[PDB]
């Protein structure tokens, strides 16, 4: 059984649009999932279609780009801190369920390096 994806949509949570987060949908979403390796990240993995019964028992605080994606569409974030918290979860869960040597994880790895320079260049808050 797969969970229900994480929420992407709650009126209660206090929302703002920032640079910052206008900067993390245009910038740095839009260059990683254009990239050839995004697409196993696209989306919540599919635990049952790729028979991964002990996935969800393990991953506890599961996030993809799809799910980011909503996210900063939807203008759920409250600053960029906590959409930079979810693209972090997303690579650790890769590296955490899976061994080093295999080939979902270098693909994070490059997401990430690519991630990573992207951020560099957050711009401050105006
Ligand atoms: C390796 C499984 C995995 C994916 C993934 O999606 N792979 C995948 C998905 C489909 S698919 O049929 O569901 N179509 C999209 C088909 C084939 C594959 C290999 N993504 C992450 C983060 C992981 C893990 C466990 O870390």
């Amino acid at each position: 059984m797969n969970p229900p994806p994480p929420e992407t949509s709650n009126p209660n949570k206090p929302k703002r649009q920032t640079n910052q987060l206008q900067y993390l949908l245009r910038v740095v979403l839009k260059t990683l999932w254009k990239h050839q390796f995004a697409w196993p990240f696209q989306q919540p993995v599919d635990a049952v279609k790729l028979n991964l019964p002990d996935y969800y028992k393990i991953i506890k605080t599961p996030m993809d780009m799809g799910t980011i994606k909503k996210r900063l569409e939807n203008n759920y974030y409250w600053n960029a801190q906590e959409c930079i918290q979810d693209f972090n979860t997303m690579f650790t869960n890769c590296y955490i369920y899976n061994k080093p040597g295999d080939d979902i994880v270098l693909m994070a790895e490059a997401l990430e390096k690519l991630f990573l320079q992207k951020i560099n260049e957050l711009p401050t808050e105006e």
